[PDB]
């Protein structure tokens, strides 16, 4: 396996973790995540 | 023209409104939007 976990590299498994990591997140935090991830989306292209 | 500012300091007041926004969302629709977010500037850039 690629490490610790048994789901393969590069497939769209990496989702289901990055809900399960979001929602452990203050009301704050995940607020200022999100406008870091907005604010990248509209800088780039 | 040239690349320098990327943007003036005007119309940095969207964020404010983005924060504002972004807590009315329920703890599945606000990891709904964060997940929509991320998937874009992945695939970008």
């Amino acid at each position: 396996g690629p490490g610790s976990m048994n789901k393969p590299t590069s497939s769209d498994g990496w989702k289901d973790d990055y809900l399960s990591r979001l929602s452990r997140l203050s009301k704050n935090q995940l607020m200022a995540l999100a406008l870091k991830l907005k604010q990248q989306q509209l800088e780039q292209g």
